[PDB]
RNA sequence: GACAAUUAACUAAAACCCCUACGCAUUUAUAUAGAGGAGACAAGUCGUAACAUGGUAAGUGUACUGGAAAGUGCACUUGGACGAAC
């Protein structure tokens, strides 16, 4: 998929004439284009030249062109930074991000991600996994090789897996759960209001929405026994982690609705309710591995119009530089 | 008397920055070597200028002169007189 847009419609082939005026005219503070830094980000040839574009990088966002850091101004940083080694630096710029800012929620995602499975990069992709979550995202088909990446490696750790890892896991199973096309879009999504369950007993509810978008309300449990309900309208650890609350700082509630540690009985009642009738009517990894098998028509329709619309965004964002040095 | 008159711009924006006046100059006041005036009065001195026709009627203007009041010329004044029939 490398050769569908490197007809770059050729420019100049230097960089030091270049990444020398992208700091003249920030000696005299002075804004710089969105078209003198797509000439420096398409003269990456090295590795030196990635980090050439990467301290330059961190001055365009701190800069008054705060925006006007195209799409496509971040996919040839991305596009480009995979011939090489394409092993630390785009992962650092999703780890960073904030002297950086990228947020790729496109096909530009799947690019450098999909190379990934190919050097297999369990302790890697570890985070890219948890740092592409730190955006919201999914009405591209996207979801479900991330949801086909974090079974990989959860039945790998059994562990609370941090201070902050775990509740990390259930964002990062329950916004990737819009998948209804089974079960499995229910039942992935009851593991997903599962695990953020259990913490907020333990440390607090303020732990939920600390840095990633989830609601603050105390229901959380009660909606898997809603979406446990949606299976009935047409899978072991939850036991463990309820009974674990069952055995042996700023507060947001008010009286009537009495807090949830003192709300064991009904969390414990009604998840056997209906297990004794999801048992009446009608692994985890080995499927989606179908799913990717069957579902997937890989649309690279909606990339390939994108690309002329980023030559759509393309000529009319220089030509404007060409009557300005003809009308001088 | 100067300078600035630029980039950047699917959201718009960031950047803008000079200077030369003051000197025992300019204006009034205080202090003074020395010179001169006016006023006052515990007692001197030289005259006798004025007040009576003040012993040359007094005075004004002005000139000249003199220890000092003053004197005199020239022209004015009565704020002097001429004694009021012959
Ligand atoms: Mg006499
Ligand atoms: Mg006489
Ligand atoms: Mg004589
Ligand atoms: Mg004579």
């Amino acid at each position: 998929d490398s050769h569908k847009w490197e007809a770059r419609e050729k420019e100049h082939y230097c960089l030091a004439d270049l990444a020398s005026l992208m700091d003249k005219t920030f000696e005299r503070k002075l804004p710089v284009s969105s078209l003198t830094i797509s000439r420096l980000i398409d003269n990456i040839s090295s590795r030196e030249e990635i980090d050439h574009a990467e301290y330059y990088l961190y001055k365009f966002r701190h800069s008054p062109n705060c925006w006007y850091l195209r799409n496509w101004t971040i996919h040839t940083w991305i596009r480009q930074c995979l011939k090489y080694d394409a092993q630390d630096k785009a992962l650092y710029t999703l780890v960073n991000k904030v002297q950086y800012g990228i947020f790729p929620d496109n096909f530009t995602f799947n690019l450098l991600m999909d190379s990934f499975i190919k050097k297999e990069n369990y302790k890697d992709a570890l985070s890219v996994v948890f740092e592409v979550m730190m955006q919201e995202a999914f009405e591209v088909p996207s979801t479900q090789l991330l949801s086909l990446y974090v079974l990989f490696h959860c039945l790998a750790k059994k562990t609370d897996f941090s201070w902050e890892e775990e509740r990390n896991f259930g964002a990062s199973l329950l916004l990737p759960g819009l998948k209804q096309k089974n079960s499995v879009g229910f039942s992935s999504q009851l593991y997903g209001y599962a695990l953020l369950g259990k913490v907020e007993l333990q440390q607090g509810l303020r732990a939920v929405y600390h840095n990633m978008p989830l609601i603050w309300k105390p229901g959380y449990l009660d909606r898997a026994l809603q979406v446990m309900e949606k299976v009935a309208a047409s899978e072991a650890l939850d036991v463990l982690g309820a009974v674990l609350k069952a055995l042996t700082k700023l507060v947001e509630q008010l009286d009537i609705e009495e807090t949830e540690q003192s709300k064991l009985p009904q969390y414990l009642e009604r998840f056997k309710a209906l297990h004794s009738k999801l048992q009446a009517l009608g692994l985890t990894t080995q499927l989606v591995k179908e799913k990717l098998s069957t579902c997937e028509a890989e649309d690279i329709a909606t990339y390939e119009q994108n690309l002329q619309q980023w030559h759509l965004d393309l000529v009319q964002l220089i030509q404007r530089e060409q009557q300005q040095r003809e009308q001088a």
